[PDB]
């Protein structure tokens, strides 16, 4: 009808997350590519793992976070609604 809420995503929020964890001179990350192809170490990789648990109530493995990209981990994150 004649009013509408938009709502935010949860690509945006691991997004700005990730553009915190990255150990290169990168000012934000890429999100067509995944964690190790921005190199962040295992200690990073378990803290985004501890952050992501903290903001969301999901854990996922540093084997899946390496292998993936933002837009991926984004989609298992997104499985259940949270608003
Ligand atoms: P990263 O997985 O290369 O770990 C580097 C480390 C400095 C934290 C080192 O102490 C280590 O090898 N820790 C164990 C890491 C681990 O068990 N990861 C889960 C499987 S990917």
């Amino acid at each position: 009808g004649p009013g509408s809420m938009y709502g935010e995503a949860v690509t945006e929020q691991l997004s700005r997350l990730v553009a915190g964890f990255v150990p290169d001179a990168a000012g934000s990350v890429d999100p067509d590519r995944t964690l190790l192809e921005h190199g962040i170490d295992s200690i990073n990789l378990m803290n985004l793992r501890f952050e992501i648990t903290e903001r969301f109530g999901r854990t996922l493995p540093l084997q899946l976070l390496s292998e993936s990209t933002v837009p991926v981990l984004a989609a298992h994150l997104s499985a259940d609604r949270a608003h």
